[PDB]
């Protein structure tokens, strides 16, 4: 035990410390907003928790201090085990939340891309026509597209493959909660639970529209300035609804993946002190 190894301490550390950053650079710049982004934050994780192994068997001691830290926060064996934890069960779900909210808006942006040709001049100034019957035929079918469950619409748990994975009703609705999505985000699916996109803005949209009474023999409906002002004021909220709900869960997102970041942060430093140990000597 009186035989000493600064040189290969050294390597060992900084080997660690450079997959580390690496890891860490990944998460911070690689946004979540696609299957192929998130594969890429995925393979960081692991090949941070592989570091750490490699760390775990390599010789390098921590002192009580380190120890301790490491404890507080989260030897070698628990801290790979927890942090995997982490990264796998709430950072990849906030993950998956992200690509597949986004996806969902970008097909709600596409919609109101549309609506500048759905508002045409009315008989005067004082009128316009609008496009009720085509607006709402395109939300419809987001709607049907978005209350199906599959890839495309399933927040948590996060899909692979060809089956849906499912959750106890238990674990569904702490995911709920936890993203402040409304109940009627929770569907059950088979032997479980999952929680979907939030389509309660649009199918208030598409009941707003009806409520406006039935279109002419265009399928358009004409409406004084007044009346198109009014409408438009609610649309608007409801796009604004949406905005909100995203906008929460991507800041969610941002938190997660800081918490995820500061548990990183506790290990680099670790390793950094580590390291002045190895390089450093009493008078
Ligand atoms: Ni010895």
């Amino acid at each position: 035990g009186h035989m000493e190894h600064r040189g290969t301490d050294i390597i060992s550390l900084s080997q660690a410390a450079t997959k580390i950053h690496q890891a860490q650079q990944t998460l911070q710049s690689t946004p979540p907003i696609s299957e192929e982004n998130n594969d890429e934050r995925t393979l960081a994780r692991q090949q941070l928790t592989s570091s750490l192994n490699a760390l775990a068997k390599s010789g390098v001691s921590l002192s009580a201090e380190q120890n301790e830290n490491l404890r507080s926060a989260f030897i070698w064996d628990m801290v790979s085990q927890n942090i995997s934890a982490i990264g796998d069960s709430y950072l990849g779900v906030y993950e998956n939340v992200v690509a597949v909210y986004t996806d969902f808006y970008q097909a709600f942006s596409d919609i109101l891309s549309k609506m500048g040709g759905w508002l045409l001049p009315g008989k005067d100034g004082n009128t316009v026509k609008l496009d009720v019957t085509s607006l709402k035929n395109d939300l419809n079918s987001l709607v049907n597209k978005y209350n199906q469950i599959n890839s495309n619409t399933v927040l948590f748990p996060a899909q692979s493959g060809s089956g849906v994975k499912v959750a106890t009703e238990a674990e569904a609705r702490q995911w709920l909660s936890e993203l402040n999505l409304p109940n009627s985000s929770l569907k059950s699916y088979g032997s479980g639970y999952v929680v979907t996109v939030d389509l309660t803005p649009l199918q208030k949209m598409v009941q707003d529209i009806d409520g406006l009474g039935a279109p002419g023999k265009d399928s358009k409906l004409e409406m004084d300035n007044a009346k198109y002002q009014a409408w438009q004021s609610g649309f608007k909220a409801q796009e604004e609804n949406m905005k909100t709900t995203l906008q929460t869960l991507t800041q969610k997102y941002s938190n997660a993946n800081s918490l995820y970041d500061n548990l990183v942060k506790v290990l680099s430093s670790t390793i950094s002190s580590s390291l002045e140990t190895a390089k450093s000597f009493l008078q």
